[PDB]
Formats: structure tokens, sequence, C-alpha cells
């Protein structure tokens, strides 16, 4: 069902993360973890103690779908197991040192023809698709895009609830 799902995006902040490789979202898949460069990792620790969910949405570019989507379990944290990302051209590691941890909701992919009647105000009512990495998604058009994946049966979001109060 959906009942649990919408008790973890109630009230939940929205952030588009855009991937410029597949590599780095399966790693992210496979390990629960998730780097961004600093502008957004300074965004992305201010919301996660602002609200009682924050959910990182995924797309990698040129897929033309989203890879799922994922709830922050921490800020971000430096001097651990140093992640072997796939880094695009001018970026360094240190760029990706800061780590967050996530606990996925759905591994699913969405396409995003699945998604053209979703737009998102806080980037001039662009379709929700469109945005730069960290892009923050309004709750309604966040909250209805997460409702679109297709539900992950293997995930028990009994876990993610007991995380948030
Ligand atoms: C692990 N973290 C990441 N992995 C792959 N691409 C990323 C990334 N974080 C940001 N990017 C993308 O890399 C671009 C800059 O080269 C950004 O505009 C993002 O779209």
């Amino acid at each position: 069902g959906t009942s649990k799902l919408k008790y973890v995006l109630q009230d939940a902040r929205f952030f588009l993360i855009k991937s410029n490789n597949h590599e780095n979202v399966s790693l992210a898949k496979a390990k629960g973890v998730w780097s961004t460069l600093p502008v957004n990792e300074k965004k992305l620790n201010l919301a996660f103690r602002s609200a009682r969910s924050v959910i990182l949405i995924f797309s990698v570019r040129e897929s033309g779908k989203f890879q799922g989507f994922a709830r922050l379990s921490s800020e971000s944290h430096h001097g651990g197991s140093p992640i072997h990302w796939v880094l695009p051209a001018g970026m360094s590691a240190k760029a990706l040192g800061g780590v967050f941890k996530i606990d996925w909701i759905c591994r699913r992919e969405l396409p995003f023809t699945k998604s053209a009647h979703l737009t998102n105000p806080w980037n001039e009512h662009k379709p929700v698709k469109i945005g730069r990495d960290g892009q923050e998604i309004e709750l309604e058009c966040g909250t209805q895009l997460c409702l679109l994946f297709p539900p992950d049966e293997s995930i028990d979001l009994y876990q993610v609830i007991h995380k948030m109060r």
C-alpha cells in the first residue's frame, strides 16, 4: 500500500539530484550514500535539520528517467570510507568529500514521460524533470512525483519511520 509512504513524505522537503553517470547512482543504491558539490551540500544539511524528512529524487543525465528516491538519514560527514565515485571532468574527490547517509524508499525507475503533468513552482513552473542538481521541489509537486513511482516491494518503511520522530 501507500499509507506508510505518505506518512514518510508528510511535511517532507524534496530535492532533485542530477547524476552525470549511472555508476554513481548504482553505488548509492548499494551503499546507501550520496555526495554532491559544496553548494548543494550546505543546502541539504540545512534542510535535514528543518524537516521531518528530506527526500532526494535521483535522475541520471540523458537517461530520460528518474532512478528512484531516498531519505537523508544524516547530515554530511567527512573522514570515512572514501567512496569510489566516477568523477565527471573537472570534479575533485575533495569536492564530493561530504558523504550523506541515505535510506532508499524506491529503487525503481520512472520515465520523464510519466511526470509531464507535474511542474515545480520553485523552478518557474517548469516540468519537474527540469532542474539543476540540488533544485528544491515544492511539497505538493514532490509528493505527487514520489507517488508516481512504481511501488518497491523490497523495502519496508517501518525502520525508516522508526528514525523520524
Ligand atoms: C556522487 N555525486 C555526483 N555524481 C555524478 N554527478 C554529479 C554528482 N553530483 C553532482 N553531479 C553532477 O555534476 C555536475 C557538475 O559536473 C552537476 O551539475 C551535477 O549534475
